[PDB]
């Protein structure tokens, strides 16, 4: 059954709720991004109202085969009704058309609902800053002090520079980018970008990107793999096996790969700085690992909530064990204590 924390109280909506089957007494079910764990269960042969941002229709319709009639697309930054209840979705800093949902309830109560977040401090000039919100809940992925990480820009900064001095050094080299589902798109855009070439990717991969309201996004990406010196590939293919498999494919048109792999955390963030980054190099082929994270790191959820000031925080990542739960709710008390709320 539908857990508590998918429920917003006062109200027969869900969010994120779809793979429960029928859930008593919901009218509506937001899907908060276009992400498998998130969307799971929804398919062409879901019949009930889905509230979602643009983007995240767009995928609906064209990837899963959700029927048109029930997707309902509401604009960012603007106060719309749903069912008789004042609602706002905002720009979430996560994957394309990812959105947190502000929920004015009848009694007077205001509920955020982060979905997946990365906070930021422009998310403190919001309309979030016009009124007291009463609860949150909130994407707790990375909520532990160890989760440190570079900003996206330093990392983009450091893919750039690197690209393109490894291929004016070699210009028979391709540049290869890692990725599973969307985000994470401003890595192989930015790298293409500074080399002059589009991004050549599987039909798949192109129907995806073909979705996100991206501007001038013909003039950026391609099927035609020969044409391109930055390919897309499922992050599975990326290893030394896998990406000389693919060099003998492009037909001799390239002797060298230079591989990125944008990953969460892992260990090494606790030490390295985005500067010392070296690769792993086997023969004509090699491999960076980069942390380009779309979650908030433990410092960046800390000033949101300790700004925000809610009187309850509902957490919906990492809810599964007891050790979890506890441990975060120590981390929230510290924070209150220290802010005085
Ligand atoms: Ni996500």
């Amino acid at each position: 059954t539908c857990p508590f924390y998918k429920k917003i109280p006062g109200t027969g909506f869900t969010v994120d709720a779809f793979q429960y089957g029928v859930v008593e007494g919901c009218t509506a079910y937001f899907l908060t991004h276009f992400h498998s764990d998130h969307y799971a269960g929804l398919s062409k042969h879901f019949t009930f109202p889905v509230y979602c941002s643009e983007i995240t229709g767009n995928l609906l319709k064209n990837k899963l085969h959700v029927q048109e009639q029930y997707i309902h697309p509401l604009p960012l930054d603007t106060e719309c009704i749903v069912n008789g209840v004042k609602v706002v979705l905002l720009d979430a800093n996560h994957c394309p058309g990812a959105v947190m949902i502000l929920f004015y309830l009848p009694n007077g109560t205001v509920i955020l609902h982060t979905g997946d977040f990365r906070a930021d401090p422009s998310m403190e000039r919001s309309l979030l800053a016009d009124q007291k919100v009463h609860m949150l809940y909130l994407d707790t992925t990375y909520c532990s002090p160890e989760y440190t990480f570079p900003s996206q820009q330093e990392v983009i900064r450091f893919a750039i520079n690197t690209a393109f001095e490894a291929v004016t050094l070699n210009p028979h080299a391709l540049v290869v980018c890692g990725t599973y589902s969307i985000g994470k798109e401003k890595v192989f855009l930015a790298i293409a970008d500074v080399l002059g070439s589009k991004v050549g990717m599987s039909q798949e991969k192109y129907k995806t990107l073909q979705c996100l309201n991206i501007p001038e996004i013909n003039s950026l990406i391609t099927t035609d793999m020969c044409s391109s010196l930055v390919h897309l590939l499922p992050m599975m293919q990326i290893n030394f096996k896998g990406l000389q498999s693919h060099l003998k494919k492009c037909g001799g048109k390239y002797n060298q790969i230079l591989a990125f792999r944008p990953t969460g955390w892992t260990h090494s963030n606790k030490f390295t700085r985005i500067a010392d980054v070296i690769p792993q190099t086997k023969g004509n082929i090699s491999i960076y690992g980069i942390p380009y994270s779309e979650h908030s790191s433990y410092l960046e959820m800390k000033r949101f909530v300790q700004w925000l000031k809610p009187q309850k925080i509902i957490p919906t990542v990492n809810v599964g064990t007891w050790k979890s739960r506890s441990t975060m709710e120590k981390y929230f008390r510290e924070w209150k204590l220290e802010a005085g709320y």
